[PDB]
């Protein structure tokens, strides 16, 4: 029987780190100098609490905890947390908590079609494509100015309709690194509204933008405007938790009743997945985020990283001027993240892993974080070297 | 558009634990609980466990993304913990899962895109999770005879008839050893019987593994697996590392998919790790690493063995005791399955309406379908037990 299977296409991001003066700009992870993706020192004193006060590992909640539930709510809405009217559900990390997402909305909408931006994380395409639900894009990023063609995304976007889904990045866009300002929010929300298509949320890196607060801004607005939104947040990279996979879906409804569905639907789908979300990251994520010692300590580093990477990007957008004598790059560092789409042609990104040996993903995104006072000129040199 | 949402029902424990709660009767007794509780009715972490976490604690350096179908070292000590020494590493394909559970709705998907015309087939009665996922799944579901409510036996004539009826890709989803709910198993020799009908039929044979060492011991209760695993050359395993570890709520599980020949086995591993990073991505880490770090570990390993070996010799006793006790109040051995049922549940046999004058009357709470867990009892509550069965007329 299972020789009938077919060959699945394998994730191009992880088999670029599979074919690897070697400088690595694949997957999206944090590094430091070092080339590390350390432990952040909260996360290893949660670790070493847990270890002592917890002495039962018996079944526990099917949405997840109560205070990860909590401690995620008011991280990414803050005081715009309706407790009565939001369904809070704990998943296997940001992907888990994505796919959860796409799960609950085309039980309520079996015609459901979901708008992506264009570009956007080729994993959110893959999922879609899986479960067989309409794919339409929507333009997003503008490849002359790298920035966002904000006059293109509105066009498409009122082309939405009542039901339908619009995908939209909270920050940080992943491939492209080009965000909308908040004022480019507030004009997405006065659309959405007018045509009842139903934001889901991707919110993978709240704190490596322009600050913890900062980068829910957007996310915030939204929840105050359109009375259902969906939010799929990821604690992998802002809390360095990859491997727990720890992630959480949060429904916003318009009244308490929807709110007891949605809930109801949302630990369904979690019983008849996998039954109990794992637990051990989410409980370093609400231990580091109740433990006011932990959470100043948490803050700070997640700080110290995001500064870091916009330095980074300073210093790589300076070598590119003064190496070029146009300011054509400097869009380098008004994109802000961990990855940022430079433009070069399929052409050029396989000639410059090739003859440089800087591995970098095919659509020319690079982690800025794989990148430093070292390797820095290096990169600038050899997009200059093959600028066409 | 959320609105347009359907009910979904609870699980409906709360609900079982609800009235427990509830009730002000100081002499309650609980055994519908799921899970094992010591003697002082507390489930606790493994002495091997905590002690691999504290290893964990010092060694790990980061928590980056790791193995998307799992760590080698889960994969490998888990093949063998299962398969001994008949593991066949050329054509099994492993993935680690969100616990048993991930590796049965797994399993379930992999065979769905070998086959979209698969039917399963159900042991009556059996984990009522099993139903819940092919039901949402939309797959056919058939049922095959399997407790003989006279006797609290197998009904394996019944079992043989109705397997008949499956055709060519068919799955039968058996229960590797310690039958949940039920409690009633197969022996070797009838899992040989079974393997006939299995190569005959050319059904696919889906082994849910969950209590690997609480019924006659580690390789014991995976003798009827090795079995199947050796005669039918497609097989489909979910392990559960929840009950026999003791790590729950870690959700450590693991599905192996043995098949006839390489090319086949990368086919199915692709096809795994492809389903994985379709629904979460990576797998939990913690719970698989505490496991491959306890199975490596000599000190820990042999532990780990020691205390689980004692949880089953512990529930064993009490088979013994309860049945003992039944016996002398009957004055007769109908009870004597309860000391013959392995694992840590037991289907009494007794009707709902029975069920239902025992709590009210005796205060003993217990699964509808008369289900109880061994774990629950002591030298306290078997006497009250005992007696309750009695006087109902089970
Ligand atoms: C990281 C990331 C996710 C979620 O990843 P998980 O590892 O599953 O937490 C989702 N979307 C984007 C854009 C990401 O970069
Ligand atoms: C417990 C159990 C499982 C798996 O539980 P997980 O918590 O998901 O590991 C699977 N099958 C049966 C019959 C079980 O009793
Ligand atoms: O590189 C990125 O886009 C972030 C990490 C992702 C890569 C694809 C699998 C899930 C994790």
């Amino acid at each position: 029987m299972l020789g009938n299977l077919k060959p699945q296409a394998p994730d191009k991001i992880l088999a670029l780190m599979g074919e690897f003066g070697k400088i690595d700009l694949g997957v999206g992870v944090y590094k430091d100098a070092t080339g590390h993706t350390p432990i952040m020192r909260a996360v290893h004193a949660a670790e070493q609490r847990m270890l002592e006060t917890e002495t039962t590992k018996t079944y526990a909640g099917l949405s997840g905890e109560p205070e990860f539930q909590k401690a995620m709510g008011e991280l990414i809405l803050g005081d715009g947390l309706k407790s009565e009217t939001t369904a809070t559900l704990a998943t296997v990390g940001g992907t888990g908590a994505l796919r959860q997402a796409l799960e609950l909305a085309r039980m309520a909408n079996p015609d459901l079609r979901v708008f992506v931006s264009d570009p956007t994380w080729p994993n959110h395409v893959s999922i879609m494509n899986f479960m067989g639900l309409p794919v339409q894009t929507y333009r997003y990023f503008d490849a002359e100015t790298r920035g966002v063609d904000f006059e293109g995304m509105k066009a498409d976007l009122a082309a939405a309709k009542k039901g339908d889904m619009v995908l939209l990045h909270g920050c940080c866009h992943n491939p492209t690194g080009a965000n909308l300002t908040l004022d480019q929010w507030a004009e997405i929300a006065s659309i959405l509204e007018k045509t009842g298509a139903l934001p889901l949320i991707d919110l993978a890196y709240q704190g490596f933008g322009d600050g913890l607060e900062e980068d829910a801004a957007g996310t915030r607005l939204i929840a105050s405007r359109i009375p259902e939104v969906l939010i799929a947040a990821s604690c992998s990279k802002n809390f360095g938790i990859y491997r727990e996979r720890t992630g959480c879906l949060l429904a916003l409804c318009a009244d308490a009743a929807t709110r007891e569905l949605a809930q109801g639907a949302m630990a369904f789908l979690n019983r008849q997945t996998y039954s109990f979300p794992p637990f051990h990251g989410a409980k370093i994520v609400s231990t580091v985020l109740t433990t006011p010692e932990l959470r100043a300590d948490w803050m700070a580093e997640l700080e110290a990283v995001r500064s870091g990477m916009l330095r980074l990007r300073e210093q790589l957008a300076g070598e590119l001027r003064d190496l070029s004598g146009s300011d054509r790059f400097g869009f380098v560092a008004e994109h802000r993240g961990m990855f940022s789409r430079l433009g070069a042609t399929p052409e050029q990104v396989k000639r410059i892993k090739e003859e440089f040996g800087i591995y970098m993903v095919g659509d020319s995104r690079i982690n800025i974080a794989g990148l430093n006072d070292n390797t820095i000129p290096i990169l600038a040199r050899a997009i200059i070297e093959v600028g066409v």
